């Protein structure tokens, strides 16, 4: 248990996240590179995550192919995602990547396709944030989703490939503002154990 509370920053080369809101509790431990663990017991709505945050003045085309390879020892009791998380600007968007969950596989919306990528099937979503809070602050911006069809805690996630793929579909995306592997926690507990979170962009190191 090294944090227990709302944190940002950076930890051995990678941006890192704890978030909550009020209720339970919750413990996220930094270890090597962009890995770390996880625990949460009775929160309302949690999240921990490492990657990287960019200066948003660069397409996701322009920084180039990003890939994350990791491996999660996941074990969520209640609802739960394991995806890769993030935002771009002018549009601002928040968007989930998710190829794990736990008792309920999101986003509860009507599909707009599907994306056949690292050897799995996604379903794709977008839904209104109506004045909620963001990187901007209070705001309406849409949310993309990619969702696999079953659950996978390990593997690559070919990003920019989910990124092209929300475009063909007409969901614009802005300048990149953040791309990270993260835990989310809501209504429950439950265990994560990030062992290998390695992103890359065009192969290197970010």
């Amino acid at each position: 248990s090294q944090i227990t509370g709302n944190e940002i920053g950076t930890h051995d080369g990678y941006d890192y996240e704890f978030w909550k809101d009020e209720g339970g509790y919750g413990s996220m431990t930094l270890n090597s590179g962009g890995t770390f663990s996880a625990e949460w017991t009775d929160v309302h709505n949690i999240l921990f995550r490492k990657g990287q945050k960019f200066d948003t003045t660069q397409t996701h085309q322009q920084l180039g192919n990003i890939n994350i390879d990791y491996g999660v020892n996941y074990q969520p009791n209640g609802s739960s995602y394991l995806a890769v998380y993030g935002w771009t600007t002018d549009p601002l968007v928040e968007f989930y990547i998710v190829d794990s969950w736990g008792t309920w596989r999101p986003p509860g919306a009507e599909s707009k396709g599907t994306i056949h990528v690292d050897g799995g099937t996604y379903e794709i979503y977008e839904t209104t944030r109506v004045q909620q809070p963001s990187i901007e602050g209070t705001a309406t911006f849409q949310q993309y989703w990619s969702v696999r069809t079953d659950k996978r805690t390990s593997g690559t996630i070919s990003v920019s490939e989910h990124f092209h793929a929300w475009e063909a579909h007409g969901m614009p995306m802005g300048n990149m503002y953040e791309v990270a592997l993260t835990v989310e926690g809501w209504q429950s507990s439950g265990s994560a154990d990030v062992y290998r979170n390695n992103l890359t962009i065009g192969g290197l190191e970010h």
